[PDB]
RNA sequence: CCCGAACGGAAACAUCUUAGUAGGGGGAGGAAAAGAAAUCAAUUGAGAUCCCCUGAGUAGGGGCGACCGAAAGGGGGACAGC
RNA sequence: GAGGUAGAGUACCAUCCCCUGGUUUGGGGGUGGGAAGUUAGGGGACACGUGCCUCUAAGGCUAAAUAUGUCCCGAGACCGAU
RNA sequence: CCUUUCGUCUUGAAACACGGGCCGGGGAGUUCACAUCAGUGGCGAGCUUAAGGAGAUUAUCUCCGAAGGCAUAGGGAAACCAAGUGCCCGCAGCCUAGUUUCUAGGCGAGGGGCAGGGUCUGUCAGGGCCUGAAGCCACUGAUGUGAGGCUAGAAACCGGGCG
RNA sequence: ACCUCGGACUAGGGGCAAAAGACCAAUCUAGCCCGGUGAUAGCUAGUUCCCCCCGAAAUGCGUCCUAGCGCAGCCUCCCUAAAGGCAGCUCGCGGGGUAGAGUGACAGAUCGGGGGCUCCAGGCGCCUGGGGCUUCCGGUCUAACUCCGAACCCACGAGCGCCGAAGAAGGGGGGAGUGGGUCACUCGGCGUAAGGUUGGGUGGCAAAAGGGGAACAACCCAGACCUGGGUUAAGGCCCCA
RNA sequence: UACGGGGGCUAAAUCCUGGCCACUGGUGGUUGGUUAAAUCCGGGUUCAACCGGGCGAAGCCCCACCGAAGGCCGGGGGUACCCUCUUAAGGUAGCCAAAUGCCUUGCCGGGUAAGUUCCGGCGCGCAUGAAUGGAUCAACGCGGUCCCUACUGUCC
RNA sequence: CCGCAGCCUGGCGUUGUCCCUCGGGCGUUUAUGCGUAGAGUAGGUGGGAGGGGUCGAACCUGUCCUUUCGGGGGCAGGGGACCCGAAAGUGAAACACCACCCAUGGACGCUCGAGGGACUAACCUCUCGAAAGAGAGGAACAACGUCAGGUGGGCGGUUCGGCUGGGGCGGCACUCCCGCGAAAAGAUAACACGGGAGCCCAAAGGUCGGCUCAGGCGGUACAGAACGCCGCCGUAGAGCGCAAGGGCAAAAGCCGGCCUGACGUGACCCUUCCAAGUACGGGGUCACGACGCGAAAGCGGGGCCUAGCGAACGCUCGUGCCCCCACACGUGGGGGCCGGGCAUGACAGAAAAGUUACCCCGGGGAUAACAGGGUCGUCGCGGGCGAGAGCUCACAUCGACCCCGCGGUUUGCUACAUCGAUGUCGGCUCUUCCCACCCUGGAGGUGCAGCUGCCUCCAAGGGUAGGGCUGCCCGCCCGUUAAAGGGGAG
RNA sequence: UGCCCACCCGGUCAUAGUGAGCGGGUAACACCCGGACUCGUUUCGAACCCGGAAGUUAAGCCGCUCACGUCAGAGGGGCCGUGGGAUCCGAGAGGGCCCGCAGCCUCUCUGAGCUGGGAUGG
RNA sequence: GCCCGGAUCCGGGCACCA
């Protein structure tokens, strides 16, 4: 599915219609130091099993597509929800 | 004082718990061990160790699941120091 | 008033393992590195800096308050020959 | 004249379903801890002592010991902020009149409905929790949970020894 | 590679095996003794005195769930509260697409005739046969058809009827059991059927004696506090009786 | 102390032991890619934690060899022969209705008055075949099976 | 699914002395440079038209090194002194000099490594020695300790879904949507029937305006049933992304204009889930703030309506602040509240393969195999009808296509009884019964001359044997016989 | 006056509709005449929009007749269901009786526009 | 998510606890 690459819609710090420039979601690194690496690395030193479950049955094929509007004027970003698609095809 | 499980519970089970238990080896005494701050807590205070009632299933740990778990302080018993 | 003394493979650091409520913070051990030493060191829940507060590790000894019951005395809404 | 063999699982079973020769004795919901309800008792914006100390006719008894706990303020992750009053219905009961006989009329504690007040969140209406002054202790019983946990019953797994 | 005796060595996740999982003290797909240990059991068996009052469920959803549990429904006990409640009927006002009935009202199926047009084949422009379209007339059907449409069932208001200040709408609290159902009548789905299997409604049994059906959980009569007298129901009246 | 110690498979002798290295496994090699801790460099942090980069062993990716290593030994089209695909090749010598053949009491012969068993031959071999050992019986058997003679209370 | 030994390899330690080489760097040292247009080697940024010139130049003649032998770079003498342009070309000019960069090689002092070689005194092996000690060989490797990667059923712990006319194999009736089942309110089951979803669209979304669709008829060149034009009719017979059902005509369809309401925050209600508890998901009605389209009332938090989706913990992003300790303040770093994304299809969410005939325990008649019960499709037998054949003639005899029944001797279907046991094939031995009659007895018909046949009716008193083959049962076969019937009794 | 007849805005949404033929207007409703201007045709003043007024009852509109459509009433014909009951019938499929309720189709005949709010005519 | 090679995709070896 096609979608523009600017899209005008409430801004809602300048309070008002303003124009935004649109992008597909993507997440960071991992971030060792995160608390919940901190535990699994304290929880992986010494002698056990494997500690925690791995998942291994997989169903689904697509990914809840976000967008990203950032405003023109003062850099604020809503997030929008995700919907399933194939690849959302941004170019305007 | 060292070495050190599984059954069982988690309605399965492996981290976990059971449990530093059961058990094994070494060393005493009429009691042992600990014991005179490189300690606690907080506007500059207390004052060696041990035991009882509490603080308290609190802080906190945990497939943050089942579950596990203090200390300071308060009240007492005895209250030495070299 | 001036001068002298104060415990080393020890404290601490990285890593591995076991304990722990100890969690980027606690304890012990193995491996490697390894101080300062009174114009010094340690501590005050991640790390460091500046004040402030507090203590002196790495050498021993130490009654009383308590744990037990082979044994001796006494007691009891204990049992009464399956 | 009327009447199939007891207990049991089970739709029924129930008997060609299982346990059952006779008699005597033994034989299975118990204890503690916490929590919540109930029946009663004591004190009441408070209640209650624990460990313990002193005395004594010495495990009883008497005096002392509120440390702590629960309740009295709640909302919020936290920094932080912090109430308890005014309207309407109206049961019992009381008063007035008739007691003809009584929602006829007033007043109406407890109770119900609308609001108000504290706090978090939202940019207003909104949305969550709280606020209209009763709890604590004791005895007994019931149930839940944890410990063997109504009684009996596995195949197994582990530690140390003996052949 | 013969048979046999005395001594000795190998020990349990270990030994020894000319190999069968054989043997290791009547024990071996992992010996025995004592301890962990009264291991765990959604499973099986047993669970001890009398009277009195009330009285179920075998259903829905979730669950490594269907031999178990949680949340609801149904039972019992207590406190409150203070005037209405609805298991039944009638009237009024509305909802519905089932039995039936239709097919020229949609969609599919389906049997015959008459007229008109066309092509092909045969016979001597005509006749006969087959095919396609149109028109008119009659006939057969539908769980997944409807131009229609009952009995019947249901919502609300009023009235009647019954319960209620003695036995009490709404609120609060304590304790459960139950989640294997089964048959008869009746309306169905699957099946050649079945004392089959799976649904809706009513009733027994379960948890219900007694009277009838020869005997009979379930069918018909009927709900048993005890003792005596009477009249009936279902059913019966030749003998058993 | 290799005429040895250790580890596999087959099973005396006789006649023999075919084709295939694609897969798995073992052994060796390497232009090259990837590759942990430690160390080194840059950033960051008054120090660290933390971000990057370089270097990067064995192994793996890649190549070759090995069938008395595990093993495997088809189909289609055309005129015994040639081409193609699975996945490398396409069952050689022999043997058979086998202790291995579903159909099935296969078909023909032998033996019996009469033979689903037995023997011989055939070979549409569901699903035979070569040390996963093929064919083969001299001697031996408290091994399995069929036939004859003798003998009999096994039977009438 | 995972662990742990063993093995292989690397770092650190035990671990030491002499070298040599190579690769990095640090402060230095230097000399080397042709896409094309052109006096010709513009590699680039600038000061810089002046720079060199007894403050010794352009020029002939050779030794020599090199290159895309293009051509430039350095040699002293013969020359006692000359050339570039401010002028001609180049998306970028001056061998006018000087600087840095890209880029070649070598050298100084320092550091880091990486590799190779040698040595002996650690360490190891052997010999002699009662020991003390001595000798020989190897050697900073091996070995051992510790950490890291690989391999690793050698050994240990475990998991090996469910529903289900027994279980298994199959299927998915395991999450969601439409019709029917479903009995005209609501609710309602089947391994019942007919099918679908796990997305697609920046327009296929919002609004405003204009228009009318499928199909048919008349007239027109190419023109044909079906191109464009002029007229007549047309209740929908079209289209509306996708299953099925519903809805829709100055539209919800077709064609255009302008847009992004497929919007930020915060509520309530319906359905999933009847009355009567209940997570997600989906939908509906709004408040505040801001937009779009319309003259306007107004319509618009996606698609005409009913499917297209997912908890805790963990990570991550968005958005404004709150907190960090036995004291206070500061920096880095962590944590918190509110919303989005990363996924569990077994879809109200575990991280998971077989095998046992060597097997074991608790149970189950809630559930299979033998046997009993119910049913009779299958199996065996009877009746009706009469196509036909029998020289003619349906019924002496046979009897198609269909229709109505019986038995309980086959095989199925069901799961009522037995799972703390009702000994499960065949044969032998012995007893009894049924009749649907094979022989023996009676009667009749005939396409009955006699003999022999064929058929119908009564009748169960008596009989129904011996062998070969196979475990059989059935069956085939041998020689006879009056005939060598067929069934039941758990 | 009047009442009803058109017109503007409606309610009911076929008893109200569709076709054909005929009747009727010096006002009203229309066709009609024309385009400078507001506006306009992916060409056309056809349509929309603006400005007008000679002509006409031929269209539309209203009324009447006739054909079919539709809603009812009456009559002839085809088909037929159901709530409660019984030791009613029958082997069953089904059927009869008692108490309580109906329905659908097809022919033939007869009718068929009502109505609320406001400015022109009779 | 990486490196690397090959025409955003493909291949090889390693990263990856809802």
């Amino acid at each position: 599915m096609k979608v523009p690459k600017v899209i005008k819609t409430y801004c809602p710090k300048c309070k008002t219609h303003t124009e935004h420039s649109v992008s597909l979601y993507k997440g960071g690194k991992r971030r060792s130091l995160a608390e919940g690496q901190r535990r699994y690395e304290r929880k992986n030193v010494g002698y056990g099993s494997k500690r925690k479950p791995e998942q291994k049955r997989f169903a689904k094929t697509t990914k809840k597509q976000t967008l990203v509007l950032k405003c023109q004027k003062c850099s604020y970003t809503i997030v929008k929800e995700g919907m399933r698609l194939k690849k959302l095809e941004l170019v305007e």
